[PDB]
């Protein structure tokens, strides 16, 4: 059964998580006795952010820190500024850092935060506020050893440092362990800033070796280019694949011969979306998700692959950045279709691996290793799809859940 | 606009509380500026509280703390055990815990707590692990100078200490400021225990004064018999006044001749409700708001006193011991209807009133002569504003209690 | 059955307690279930204090907190330094303090400390030295809003103050609540220090209406003339009295005509005991407990009026201002006796009770509600002993019992 | 002088340290000004553990933390439980880890935890709670920088969750790092369960060399086969070896053709003990100690090589998987009879050394691989000072140690 604060009509991305859980039950053995634990999660806090605006007026935005499971360790997970941030997407995002966090096996729990804002129709000064003020009221359940916060949509290097000064003045000592996605002058690095774009690209690559597609000539296509989609398309060209379409807020492009990455990247810095790049040709949004590649890579907003568009889908493999690009109904028609699937838990994971690393301390060093965490992790939930003959995200659920739940069950109730 | 983690055609309470925040706006002049402040909780916490039952499942239960604001001191409210508690009914709980702190002028905060489940179903121990964890899992962020819960529906000493046992242990020190409404081998006394109860006595009295309404041979109705209707029935007939009905969730039962208040109390002990009483009648439920009174006090839930029913009733004064009875639509049918409606935000703070007084720390009596004075002063201070802008008492105890609230806030600025 | 930690042959004064408690079974009622609670203490705190010496050699010395009970409050007793201080000893005295605390319904659990040192034995630098090498180590048990230390056998406002000055400085800040007993200079007052003797002296008064014994012109004995017992004295010889006997550790002093307690008071302040004393004749120590009164007041160590002696004593009152100074065989005797014997837990609980004013925090209005609080809580317990039939110890201990026993009840057990 | 909290008729194994104290005392030079240090525990503390038994009484339980000896870093050691646990026993355990942590030289002091009470006399709902009481109870002074606890005698992964998730619901957050010993999915390792088990393997190895007995065709007899008992015994046959005699608390069983140890700890997964094994002839528990072989393992509880068996011991290596199963005048008999004894605080220190790498974040091949070198390497240091003294293994590892633990009291010196 769903909480009271929900709405059953309107679970939105939260509702799509219960049916991932639905699907992994089956496979859960004596562990099932805990399944709703999954499906609970342990902390909701919700907080009032007011500032006052430029203009004059108070504004008050809604700030969430939601901690769905810390069986296994501290929190952690990313922190979304977007017009659309919800409870129920909070919830979910928590809840896929949880299972993702369990699948590629780092002692993390799963956390998330947001505010619901778009950042662009705030100046720099207002939305510094926003964030300092978001982090002194969060501050309570947050911590270098309690939840560790993260980039996300809309949030990167600026709003962490923001975030670890706040946390800092507010306990009264500079405390740089408290976010991750740091600034390098104050700790963090550029392995940390590609992690999840060279994540999807080393599972994207070990997911072309089973499916026997050379990456070569590969044609790709790229829902978002910011931290995730720009670094994962500009790896695979620079691997020899050719960046044929993408898609962004702004619009989609278009182009045969590959796209240049390096200045779309530049194109995309400089007007802050990819419409109007002179090296491609305008698409119609709708075109863009029937354009024949190899390789899909969703790595913008969730429920973008749906029951509505995955039968009009010509691809070989789906490679998901996005947290929840693709509903359970999508799954299923994919399959159908031959599509081969690599689950978000699994592909965009690089991230908090490097979190990781910079939460405990070359750049060849860093990255190598995360290579290899991640190669090794497809490895372990390839085995584990072909063994119960399911797909590799059912898979990914299964290895997770076994993790979080054995937890549960050997921590156990007090009282 | 409402949150977005609300449906606006779901409001609940919530709604009835911001049609009352309303009704306020045109009296807080320079404060307007800060009024969303009042539509905002400064913190939701919702918990996740798992037990494992008697038959050996785990069952997961709903927690909530709301701690709406905290501009004047540190949050103070009670904890609900109901099955329909949900998040809008905490919230607007606590929100009226703000208010009704502001309104009687005791340095606390408004909070509220509850968990969603019905304690009939539960066994004694289940009822006790399912508070436990509860208190664990909002242990970070109460404590006796930070949020300190108390009583309401369904909970009770017992209840109270054992969060105030839980959150001891898990701190490594017995903490006795914790919550309020303790037994008295813990901190507590009979003084509290009956507070709400005689706050709702003393406030019905003065509004009866100036209605012209003897309290001798006074005729009162009494919806809910719990610590705070029971209490307050008890006191009116120990002042000379007939309890002709009463409603609770078992039924409805009508007496003119006005029922025996303490055979009552004891009957609904033994059995869990005024169903089945010896010395009454069984009357259908909504004949109750019909019956003819002086004075009638709704002394249970939300929302009772509504669009549907305020038309059909006949009292001269409504007195308001539970928390959001009547909705603002109800307000205006009562008061074309001449019927004096005294709000809960003044008619029951006798409970935070003595909960500030154990909280802190003079004979039972002495502490009840100061509660019963307290409550004189607050009616007569917020009568003086009604009577300066020719309002409502219940917009009245809103200018007096958010212009608190407010100028608390404007004073305190924003940070950064 | 009694904790594996000590010996049966050897429980000192933690046996007679244990009768006590035995006493207390039969009138509990439906607190009967509980009544092991009473014979555990919640916490035993044992404590290296090594020091080093004047004489350059490294002295290591046994430092004891015991909190018995706390279900009703924060840890409240206070520190003996003597050299007889032992396990067992500390534990009688944590629970007769958590006794006392309820009998006279002040908001404090019981609890106590000890250092098993003879001061005499030390400089006043090396006393200063174990003093505060003790607080820091038990720093961790105790605060102001936790456990709160106070004065007992050669202890006093020095101690305390170097107590209240080291937790203060271990934790960055003045904390003047963590003890009481303290100098005036530090928050103190002339009230606290002769709290327990006046708590003594009024009880006693209160006993003598109920025996018809007239004060004037009453015959006092008193073993001890510290803090307890040359209080008491004094007063009582305002009171118009005849302080006839009084015997320490030095030795027994005898003047039928009645010592001037002001003069024996200086002496003992300059001499170290009452022995010398020129406005006396010098007495057999065992001749003390056979010299004919009409009150005797045992406010010198535990153990002191047994079946060895009980039987020899001649007297109408005994008022215990010392903590277990009469054994339950003794009892016994005294009662088949007629002698009237006012329990150590009703009687000398004016210390704690100013102590309580102290943490909290005039002199005559200070006084005249410690004696309202002594009297009232007197009356109380005789009514208890009248209604049940029982000494007025074991009534004391009814009240007492019921209310640590009824905060435990409700309290319940976690998990 | 020992404490007045002890009997000096009623020593326990506390008696047995001190005359290890006293061996080592010729050996300190300058420290002995210090030597007192190694006779006080730091801390004791006791604790009343009281539950709700499943059949309505309440029961009380005595708890133990003894935190021995801080000087050189946080308190370290396991918790038993055992219907023998008493104070003296606790104490002389912390302090056997002060000195084997100083031995292997890992930045901790050493502590000891302890409940009196036999967990076959308990049901799995009455043990967890006695498991959680006790954790809320010592959480005063452990924590993951302050002391951390581990398993021993009847504690084991499933004690070290619940206590770690007790601590995490008392102090508000998960804290995996508060215990070591933890099951796989909280962050333990395969490598830290079986890591005293496989020290006692190495150094039995080491010892062979010096004595030139080759473990293929070696005959070995282990007394307890839990833990460290089974895994040692394991590795033993793995290499080649006989286990041909093992005794636990059910009895005694004998074959000379070595049991297949595989087997055998499924026996005694599934009845308790080695009592009953198909594989095996009984034999009575005396003539266990009679038993002729190549390595006896001790790996039991304390005091079972004494004045009276260890005259009639037949053996060329004993390797103390145990804390403190030999006494000094054991030592004596065995020294005067050629029998090689390698003590305890080096021998079974293969779990403090792992503990060691839990606490501190490889794979289980590389932790077992550094383990054996920690392990070689330190048992070469204490062989190359009991060389330069002309000094039993036990003399020379209380050398090592000592020198450590006091050099470090010298420097902190006392405050004031
Ligand atoms: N370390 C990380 O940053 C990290 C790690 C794991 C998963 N993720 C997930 O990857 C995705 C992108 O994260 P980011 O860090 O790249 O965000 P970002 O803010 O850098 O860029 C966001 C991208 O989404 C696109 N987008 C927004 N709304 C859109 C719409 N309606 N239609 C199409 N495109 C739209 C934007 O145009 C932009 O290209 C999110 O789902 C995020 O949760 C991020
Ligand atoms: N100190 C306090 O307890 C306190 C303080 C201030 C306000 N209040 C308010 O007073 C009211 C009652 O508080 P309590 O402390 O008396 O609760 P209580 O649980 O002692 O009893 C509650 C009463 O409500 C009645 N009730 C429940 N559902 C009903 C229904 N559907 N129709 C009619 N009656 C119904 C129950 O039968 C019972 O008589 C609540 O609104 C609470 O918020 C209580
Ligand atoms: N606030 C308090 O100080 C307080 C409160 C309650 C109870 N008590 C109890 O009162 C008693 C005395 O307390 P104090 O504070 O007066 O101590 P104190 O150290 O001021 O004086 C103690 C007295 O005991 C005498 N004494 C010691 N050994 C003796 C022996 N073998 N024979 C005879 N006399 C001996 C000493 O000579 C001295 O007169 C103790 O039992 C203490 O626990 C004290
Ligand atoms: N990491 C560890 O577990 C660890 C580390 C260092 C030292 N030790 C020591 O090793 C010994 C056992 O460790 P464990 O972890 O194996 O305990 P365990 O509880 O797994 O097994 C204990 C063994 O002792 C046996 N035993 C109990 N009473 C006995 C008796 N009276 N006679 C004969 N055998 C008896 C039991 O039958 C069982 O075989 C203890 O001395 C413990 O302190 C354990
Ligand atoms: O780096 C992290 O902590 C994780 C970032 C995040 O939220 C994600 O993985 O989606
Ligand atoms: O006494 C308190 O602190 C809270 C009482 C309460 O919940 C209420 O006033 O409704
Ligand atoms: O003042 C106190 O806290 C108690 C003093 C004391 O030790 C006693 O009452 O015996
Ligand atoms: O793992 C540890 O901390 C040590 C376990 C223990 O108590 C021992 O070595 O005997």
């Amino acid at each position: 059964s769903i909480p009271s604060y929900l709405h059953a009509d309107d679970l939105g991305p939260w509702g799509n998580y219960l049916q991932q859980v639905d699907r992994v039950a089956p496979y859960l053995g004596s562990l099932s006795r805990w399944i709703e634990t999954l499906k609970r999660p342990k902390r909701i806090l919700i907080v009032d952010v007011p500032i006052e605006l430029d203009n004059g007026t108070v504004a008050h935005f809604e700030g969430y820190r939601v901690q769905h499971n810390v069986s296994r360790g501290p929190g952690k997970g990313g922190v979304r500024y977007h017009q659309d941030v919800t409870l129920s997407e909070v919830m979910a995002l928590s809840a896929w850092m949880s299972v993702k966090n369990a699948a590629v096996n780092v002692p993390y729990g799963g956390a998330k935060g947001g505010i619901r804002v778009d950042p662009r129709k705030l100046s720099r000064g207002e939305l510094e506020r926003v964030t300092r003020r978001y982090t002194s009221e969060i501050g309570i359940i947050i911590g270098p050893n309690t939840d560790i916060p993260a980039p996300d949509v809309n949030t990167n290097e600026q709003i962490m440092a923001w975030m670890m000064d706040t946390y800092s003045m507010n306990q009264g000592q500079t405390a740089t362990g408290v976010v991750t996605g740091k600034p390098i002058s104050l700790g963090g690095s550029l392995g940390r800033k590609e992690a999840t774009g060279r994540g999807v690209f080393v599972v994207g690559c070990e997911a072309a070796k089973k499916k026997g597609v050379e990456i070569e000539g590969a044609r790709i296509a790229v829902q978002g280019f910011g931290n995730v989609g720009g670094i994962a398309a500009k790896l695979f060209q620079e691997a020899g694949a050719k960046v044929i379409a993408v898609q962004d807020h702004t619009g989609t492009i278009h182009q045969p011969a590959g796209v240049d990455t390096a200045k779309l990247l530049d194109h995309v810095g400089r007007t802050g979306g990819v419409a109007g790049f002179e090296g491609a040709e305008p698409m119609p949004n709708d075109e863009f998700w029937t354009v024949e590649t190899e390789i899909l890579i969703p790595a913008a907003l969730e429920n973008q692959i749906t029951e509505k568009n995955a039968s009009k889908i010509r691809t070989k493999i789906i490679v998901e950045g996005a947290n929840g690009p693709t509903t359970t109904a999508a799954d299923d028609i994919l399959s159908a279709n031959g599509v081969l699937v690599i689950p978000d838990v699994i592909a965009n994971a690089g991230g908090v691996t490097v979190s990781y690393f910079e939460w405990v301390q070359t750049e060849d060093e860093i990255n190598h290793r995360l290579e290899r965490v991640m190669r090794e992790a497809f490895a372990g939930v390839w085995a584990v799809a072909e063994e119960h003959k399911v797909s590799v995200r059912t898979a990914a659920f299964i290895v997770a859940c076994k993790r979080i739940l054995m937890a549960r069950e050997m921590r156990g109730l007090y009282p």
